[PDB]
């Protein structure tokens, strides 16, 4: 008697397609629409009573955003609808840039096809959904977001200095260790932060 | 009568001498005390009756802090005092996070003898003194600070989608380029702003 209307939105209809298949397995479901570009979705959506969309994070928008941009425009403009992002974006950066839109999930096209019913199904308790494939990747950037490789505590001193306006040199002093190590860890530190030169090294110590 | 009370700090002795005979040929300046390190700086601060400190950099604190953090602690701990900023650090990046801390002027070592007299004539009349050396090094990193090449505004867009979490072959389709293309513009536009990899990327692009 009560089920939830869902919306779903992707820009190829062979997902649209793989979608409505498994949602038709599933009979407190109601799929009330399905778009394929942001602009019918968004004009829509004022005309649709629906408690959920699902929709890609990559959605072609002329109009109102792309990507996460997007997502932040629909849960903005539409607060009361829970959304769960389907994406193929294994990017653990953009993973985490969604996950902080505090949505009421995420799945991954290429994770398990179980995947999508464990998250409406969760969002029909009133929970949030996160698979696994999802929460290992997050391990991955547990380095402060460097990578897999953290700076040894030496080659973030050095970095530390070079912040604070010293030169190469006068680390060694500082540090009481030779230019050729001081350089070359200076060096391996830049490596490990996919740097390639002082003024993008600076830059990005900055917000960090 | 009324002259001004100089207090004059550097790691290196040449350097303090130095700075003793530019400042000896001007009449109304008195260098009430000379440190080689910032400790005993800080400590005897508060002994001393003076309206400047004229100081390096990059001198080594075990205590009070290094480098700009240094030049932060000393303002907000003598607020009243006026404090020119001695270096050898041409890195724009540097000097600008320096003149973010709103002191009374920087002087470049390597810059002109004449530069520091300059200064303190500035000071003296309650202004603020920039050298040209420092002006057009400045002028440098006009370009939002990504370095001499701008972004193409094809760059740009490019990177811009891969932010918003567009993979590659969805910014080909987007933008109707192709994956050739748009692979090229992306490394093009990685290697203008000195990142390696895409986390990185994304890393450098969120502050900014």
């Amino acid at each position: 008697m009560n089920n939830m209307n869902v919306i779903i939105a992707d820009d190829h209809p062979i997902v649209l397609f793989g979608i409505r298949k498994s949602l038709e397995q599933i009979e407190w479901v109601n799929v009330v629409g399905e778009f394929e570009d942001s602009t019918a979705l968004i004009n829509n959506l004022p005309k649709l009573d629906a408690h959920v969309l699902i929709t890609d994070l990559s959605m072609p928008g002329d109009k109102y955003g792309d990507g996460i941009t997007l997502i932040k425009y629909i849960k903005r403009h539409f607060p009361s609808l829970s959304i769960i992002v389907l994406t193929m974006n294994n990017n653990p950066a953009i993973l985490s840039a969604v996950l902080d839109l505090d949505i009421e999930g995420i799945v991954l096209k290429q994770g398990a096809p179980t995947d999508l019913p464990k998250a409406l199904a969760a969002l029909q308790k009133g929970k949030k959904f996160t698979p696994e494939s999802v929460s290992r990747l997050l391990e991955k950037i547990s380095a402060g977001g460097y990578g897999d490789k953290r700076l040894s505590p030496k080659e973030s001193e050095v970095l530390r200095l070079f912040a604070e306006g010293f030169l190469v040199t006068e680390i060694a002093k500082k540090l009481n260790r030779s230019i050729k190590t001081i350089s070359s860890q200076k060096k391996s530190a830049m490596m490990k932060l996919g740097v390639e030169n002082d003024i993008a090294l600076l830059n990005y110590l900055s917000c960090v």
